[PDB]
């Protein structure tokens, strides 16, 4: 059901539990079959799980961690501040960033926005 | 103008900085006159100066802190995550909260969406 705001803070630790290990089809699962991404905020979205797991293939030698808590509310939205680990050609940077995701009636994700830019790049 | 990611950074740092000192004037004066904000995110927004001033007066010995570093878009948006210690009857308490902001093309705050709900309360 619409997650509780102790499920959504259970859900989203999760997500980047999946994306440190790189487990791309865990990640794809958690999403709506509509679900859309904005990733970086500001860009078109990405919708439906075919064209979300072409983008987290793509993207995903990667770590990521939470840097702080999960700010849940009581309608089914979350809100995290995390880093990620690459190294960009040989070259190893960060990335700080905050997803601010929305879960449907199933505990799924329906939405999901990143907040970032290159004044969070640190390469 | 509509803030460069950069511009971003530094307003949001702005804000943690007039809630620290508890200069309500000048918080309010950040905000476009018909500013809405939705603080915790899940209630019916508040919309316009009169009355953010009388909810800022209404919560304002209390200190802020940016907790992490500010995600800024290109598009005028930013996010960011930051701690509020209070005490409340007495009792100190803190919670963790995470700001989502929109700003208009005079680089004043159009709206803003607070997630946080008990989950983040420490008292």
């Amino acid at each position: 059901n619409l997650p509780t705001a102790q499920e959504v803070q259970g859900l989203m630790a999760r997500f980047i539990e999946l994306v440190d290990v790189g487990d791309i089809e865990a990640i794809v699962q958690m999403f709506a079959d509509d679900a859309t991404v904005e990733d970086p905020f500001g860009q078109p979205p990405i919708h439906g799980r075919e064209q979300i797991a072409a983008f987290f293939r793509q993207g995903l030698k990667v770590r990521a961690c939470l840097t702080g808590p999960v700010r849940a509310s009581h309608n089914g939205c979350g809100a995290m501040p995390f880093r990620v680990e690459m190294v960009w050609n040989g070259q190893p940077c960060a990335l700080d960033v905050i997803d601010v995701m929305r879960f449907d009636e199933h505990g799924r994700i329906q939405t999901m926005q990143a907040y970032w830019s290159e004044v969070n790049l640190s390469v």
